[PDB]
């Protein structure tokens, strides 16, 4: 009964207005939705008939000019102080970080909006935003913008992909531009050409905690995108991973370009490419799933991931997803295994946790390989057996307390809807200190 309507925004940037939805990615793409469920494609490309920005290719002709590309890339919208929606666009040639970043804005959020001008570029022959010369190794490709305000009210822009790896900047809250006399702005993280891309960042009041959500790996079919996510106390860091690595150290070897040995360790892994699918049953399953905004209801107190994904044996076709969002008794989120339809956080009993479950273990690398499942069974007597063992205990109403293979996992039991079978499903999602994800599904 529950219904979808899928649309296709990759990269794509949450924004809440009045009780409506919308997410803007790249290609001046967008679509909206009331209920995180069904959304309706807006736009799908960069054209002079596109309504987000009319003549566009006019209205950001420098941008184009400069990044030598007829797209934009991943945008973000932030509405301000002033009442009115300003969209962070930015452009990129794609061989190289040769592009531009810009604020546009508009009345409504569905636009015109209106170029107000660059204020970012990368690719340079010479001179950087910095005042030293552009070297890609160390300096931004100004690309994948969040623009956010902190719990205080400041406003803070994060960016970057690959290149010199992702950096934050003070805004100006009047103007939306960056404050003067930044250069790029402060180094969250990376370098030497890391597979690190698209940052956003949410605050959760309940943990007092900013979450520094990343895209590791290659957005394609073969490129092992994974959603990470790391944290800290404040907006510009330092952030931290479960174990406490420092994501400042995190970056390629020297001389290198895309070393993901290198990142792999670092950073919570929260989802990657993954099958429920079995020989005997139908199941879901993305192949990629990256790029991600986070939603945080104040009146639930709900949080929401929204990304994008390609699916097994779908090439490079890409939707929307949406899954709710889970803190763990260590402040660290787990995603609903299924995507959001309209589940929340219940009491469960246990009669209703014992049995059978297909197991995901999204682990802790970059790899194209999707991820299968495996059989455990959670018995009367606390013990988990099968493809593998250890305990399983409920805390609260809903907490997930289990041992697997010697590690110890916490997050949240919970029923929810398989779309592809629609049935109605028990799940565990839990997190170990080692930032490792597993997800159960009954049955
Ligand atoms: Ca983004
Ligand atoms: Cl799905």
């Amino acid at each position: 009964k529950p219904i979808f309507k899928e649309v296709s925004v990759h990269d794509p940037s949450i924004i809440e207005t009045n009780g409506t939805f919308y997410v803007f990615g790249s290609h001046l793409a967008s679509a909206k939705s009331n209920d995180l469920m069904q959304w309706q494609q807006l736009t799908t490309s960069v054209s002079n008939d596109n309504p987000l920005i009319p003549n566009v290719y006019e209205e950001l002709k420098e941008t184009f000019e400069w990044a030598q590309s007829d797209t934009l890339w991943a945008a973000d919208v932030t509405q301000l102080a002033d009442g009115k929606y300003y969209m962070y666009y930015n452009a990129c040639r794609g061989d190289s970080p040769r592009s531009a970043m810009g604020v546009a804005v508009a009345d409504n959020i569905e636009g015109p909006y209106k170029n107000k001008g660059i204020f970012l570029k990368s690719g340079m022959e010479g001179t950087s935003s910095d005042g030293t010369p552009y070297d890609a190794t160390k300096h931004p490709n100004v690309v994948d913008p969040h623009t956010f305000f902190d719990k205080d009210g400041k406003l803070w822009m994060v960016y970057g992909s690959y290149s010199g790896g992702i950096f934050i900047l003070e805004m100006n809250p009047k103007t939306g531009f960056p404050l003067p006399g930044q250069g790029y702005g402060k180094k969250l993280l990376g370098g030497n050409h890391s597979r690190i891309e698209g940052p956003y960042v949410l605050y959760n009041p309940d943990t007092q905690y900013y979450y520094l959500y990343l895209s590791y790996g290659g957005l394609d079919a073969t490129g092992g995108y994974n959603i990470r996510v790391a944290r800290s106390k404040k907006p510009d860091g330092p952030y931290y991973d479960a174990e406490g690595n420092p994501m400042l150290d995190v970056r390629g070897k020297g001389g290198t370009f895309f070393d993901d040995r290198s990142i792999e360790p670092y950073g919570v892994k929260l989802m990657g490419s993954y099958t429920f699918e079995t020989e005997n049953e139908k199941g879901t399953g993305y192949v990629s799933p990256g790029a991600n905004s986070a939603y945080y209801d104040e009146k639930t107190g709900r949080s929401y991931l929204i990304f994008h994904t390609r699916f097994p044996g779908r090439g490079e076709e890409h939707e929307v997803r949406v899954h709710q969002l889970f803190m763990n008794k260590d402040g660290w989120p787990v995603a609903a295994p299924y995507r959001y339809a309209g589940e929340t956080l219940k009491e469960v009993k246990q009669k209703d946790i014992t049995g059978t479950y297909k197991l995901i273990q999204h682990g802790k690398d970059i790899s194209a390989d999707i991820k299968q499942t495996i059989n455990i069974q959670l018995n009367k007597n606390h013990t988990i057996s099968g493809e593998m063992t250890g305990t399983w205990r409920k805390t609260g109403k809903n907490t997930a307390d289990i041992t697997l293979a010697g590690k110890k996992y916490n997050g949240v039991f919970l029923r929810q809807w398989d779309s592809v079978r629609e049935k109605n499903v028990m799940t565990f999602s839990v997190l170990n200190t080692s930032g490792e994800a597993v997800w159960g599904s009954k049955l």
